[PDB]
């Protein structure tokens, strides 16, 4: 059997997808993991990795009989691709098939945000509503959206949004053509024109805190920051202390710097939602994402065309 | 000063409004109700309600000047209207101005349920994250949503919908023309046809308990319920034990057949979000509510044609 080797407990049904075609290797359950490598190493074909656990250089050396790294995600920033093509591996992903889903959520999160609906059900549940009304909130519909990166799920978000007459506004490198919507040249004078500013953008050393404090200056005590793509993309320090202080008006994140570490500090506010990376969580999207793996591997080890390549 | 009676406290900037052009009367402060009444019956010419408090018969009939009743609601199932024809008393509501924030409420309600936003908050809240993944919940994009009562509200949250693509139904006393929905003739086949009933019309004794256990068994352990109409549109003691019971998906609702009290078997649901009465609730939408209340109240007062009249 061919060796894959999973980096983390991603999804029981891909678990049995690939056990009942390959020999599966579970690298979360060894407790000497660089002697497992040096073990199984001649073995190793496969890896199947996500967002929390790619194939950077030094596992890829580790694995001298790599031919491919087939990531459960769309992100890519788990893998180190340069190494990749230095030592001749294939990459793929799973681009598209999730993209409905984590655009629902970043609207869930700005509605979740905008009218408490967090906030309003823990009030009831506490008894609270007998004693009088929970306070007036925020209109989601015809406030100005801002998007920092127009690609598949900013553009999904973004059309989403339209059908709640919203102004569209967004920042990419280029302006995508045929788009009515505005386009800025830099993520301050985006974040300075939204009432609601989201990060659909990749992750690179190029797009690392690209929200800084000086962005979270331009969004302001009104403005409501919706983070979809990766915790690094923001200053987490920076925008934990705008968020206590009142500096932002809020915040619906899905994704933290050093996850699933969450800043305790956020814990007790209630301008912010939390959520533990679900963005592509359910059974419909994990089910398509997986079978988009097993298809890239069966595709990579039967020498046809990989379906989703990257490298 | 005219005297105008204010049901229940609705509105901090109401009563700024009110009280700055008439003689405002706040009902809720006075211990002894119906003595008031009696006492200011020559001064009361106008009454302000809501959907908690309206003017019933016998409120009308303590008020014999009353001349206009100025609801700072759309729904109207608080006032008398045909005790109001009786005894010459206008009508007027406040329509269209709270669909958009409403119809906002039912999609985020969707959202909170399908992808359980309320529950993951509270996981990451609790330190849980640390343990493990949050579960997998359910995709909203393409979901069959079915409507009960197409109206401002309900056309709103259909079009809503329509933009993550989701196939629309409804169910109406007669079809809307010229909208590609699937018309239903039935609330019972539509839930048979729908993964998402929202409920949409106004109340009536004859849509009172429209949502029964028929409909409740038609919508089914996968189907969700959105209520954002009235709590008495549903048999709550049956919406609440096929929720305890599994036997219906999940649940957000925005009022509760006696609010506000919420039966308290709901708190400990994770398969369901209770928010306040919140639909319209934000500030933007109720200063415009409250001006229009004013304006048909000083278009009343002033001999000009009222501005929403219903009566
Ligand atoms: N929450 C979660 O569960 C979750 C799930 C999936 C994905 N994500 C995140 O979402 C990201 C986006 O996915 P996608 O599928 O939509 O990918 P995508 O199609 O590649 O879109 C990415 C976009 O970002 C823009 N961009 C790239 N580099 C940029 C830069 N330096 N500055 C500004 N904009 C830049 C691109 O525009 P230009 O080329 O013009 O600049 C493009 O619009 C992923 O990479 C991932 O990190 C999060
Ligand atoms: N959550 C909250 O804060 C909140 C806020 C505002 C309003 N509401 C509720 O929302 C309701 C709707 O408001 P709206 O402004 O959208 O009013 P609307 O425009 O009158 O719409 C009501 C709709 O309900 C349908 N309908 C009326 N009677 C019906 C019946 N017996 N059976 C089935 N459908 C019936 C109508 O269609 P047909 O005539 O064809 O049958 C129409 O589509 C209000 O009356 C109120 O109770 C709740």
């Amino acid at each position: 059997a061919i060796g894959v080797l999973m980096m983390c407990p991603m999804s029981t049904y891909l678990e049995q997808e690939l056990d009942k075609r390959f020999k599966l290797f579970r690298y979360w359950t060894q407790p000497a993991q660089r002697d497992f490598l040096a073990l199984q190493a001649e073995s190793i074909r496969a890896v199947v990795g996500n967002s929390n656990a790619g194939a950077d250089a030094e596992l890829i050396d580790a694995l001298p009989k790599l031919e491919i790294v087939s990531s459960f995600s769309v992100g890519l920033d788990k893998v180190d691709l340069i190494k990749c093509e230095e030592k001749g591996v294939r990459v793929t992903n799973t681009p598209d098939v999730l993209t409905d889903d984590v655009a629902d959520l970043a609207i869930g999160l700005i509605l979740a945000v905008l009218r408490r609906i967090c906030e309003c059900d823990k009030y009831v549940r506490r008894g609270a509503w007998k004693f009088g009304d929970f306070k007036l909130t925020t209109k989601f519909s015809g406030k100005r959206v801002g998007i920092i990166g127009l690609g598949r799920i900013g553009l999904a978000v973004a059309e989403r949004a339209e059908a709640f007459d919203c102004p569209i506004s967004y920042f990419s490198r280029s302006k995508k053509p045929n788009t009515n919507y505005t386009y800025y040249g830099s993520v301050v004078e985006l974040a300075s024109n939204s009432d609601i500013l989201v990060v659909a953008c990749p992750l690179t050393p190029e797009t690392t805190h690209i929200i800084n404090r000086e962005v979270i200056d331009a969004l302001g005590p009104k403005g409501v920051l919706i983070n979809i793509g990766r915790g690094p993309h923001v200053d987490e320090p920076e925008l934990v202390s705008a968020l206590v202080e009142g500096r932002l008006g809020g915040a619906g994140l899905d994704v933290f710097e050093r996850e699933p570490e969450v800043p305790e500090k956020l814990f007790g506010l209630e301008n912010v939602v939390l959520l533990p990376h679900v963005g592509s969580g359910t059974v419909e999207t994990r089910k398509v994402m997986a079978d988009l793996v097993v298809g890239n591997l069966e595709a990579h080890f039967s020498g046809k065309p990989l379906l989703t390549p990257v490298v």
